[PDB]
């Protein structure tokens, strides 16, 4: 579970001692001191990355690389911008960030991050063919057409499911699945600015900063929680967005917890 670094005692000592083979001068207790917490920040401002204190695998790839963070990797300046087309403060965009997208964008072979939804590809394959065509389809190929809530695999495998639906149509299979930092669906390109999902795909495969402003976008869609957003109502925004049970995974204690550490 060495995915996240926060404040754990752990093999850590690992990362401190990989820290000091960059320049650092960590005693390498294993312990994720304060002292260990600002290296990683110094880590994420020398490559660019969003600051934050936190060992991400955005952090490891570039401490793995001498300080140099992947051209796809979310930057601060990346949050500054979202914050900025939100008009909120940027501590708010970064407890938004934190809490609710993702990990990261990208798997670990750099392929985008993508659910296939075959529920959705069945509405849609209904509504632009017959409803004939969509029984048939669900009968041919239940784990890519079915009304039912899909049949998922491992992040990976879901890629191979949209090549699968765009076999079938692939405007359709574009619009039937989630993609990025933000899991933003295929079909909600044009709240995005996208005129197509095709095309909203195909942008994100650039990096997270299209993921990050897609959902600002998304953001500035919802007017009541856009503006639960601007008055740092979490409950509020939590339960817009993460739904009726943001309580249930305390979301908006989440978000209130974030800000006060970015403040």
């Amino acid at each position: 579970a060495i995915l996240k670094l926060g404040n754990r005692g752990s093999e850590v000592k690992s990362l401190q001692q990989s820290l000091n083979k960059i320049g650092f001068s960590l005693v390498a207790d294993g312990i994720f001191g304060k002292a260990t917490e600002n290296a990683v920040k110094s880590v994420q401002a020398g490559a660019g990355l969003v600051i934050d204190g936190i060992a991400g695998p955005k952090t490891f790839y570039a401490i793995r690389n001498a300080g140099d963070a992947h051209q796809e990797h979310l930057t601060e300046a990346d949050l500054v911008d979202a914050a900025r087309e939100l008009g909120v403060e940027l501590a708010s965009m970064k407890a938004v960030n934190q809490v609710e997208s993702r990990g990261t964008g990208f798997t670990k072979t750099g392929k985008i991050k993508t659910l296939f939804e075959r529920h959705i590809m069945y509405k849609k394959v209904a509504a632009k063919f017959g409803q004939a065509r969509a029984n048939a389809l669900y009968q041919l190929y239940p784990t890519l057409v079915n009304p039912n809530s899909g049949g998922y695999i491992g992040g990976d495998a879901e890629l191979e499911r949209l090549q699968g639906a765009i076999a079938l149509d692939e405007d359709c299979a574009y619009e039937s699945a989630s993609y990025g930092l933000f899991q933003i669906m295929g079909f909600n390109c044009q709240i995005c600015g996208y005129p197509n999902a095709k095309e909203m795909f195909t942008d994100f495969l650039t990096g997270e900063r299209a993921h990050l402003l897609a959902f600002v976008k998304f953001i500035k869609a919802d007017a009541n929680m856009w503006k639960a957003l601007k008055n740092k109502n979490w409950a509020e925004f939590a339960r817009r967005y993460n739904g009726p049970a943001y309580a249930k995974n305390q979301y908006d204690t989440k978000l209130a917890a974030a800000y006060k550490s970015f403040c």
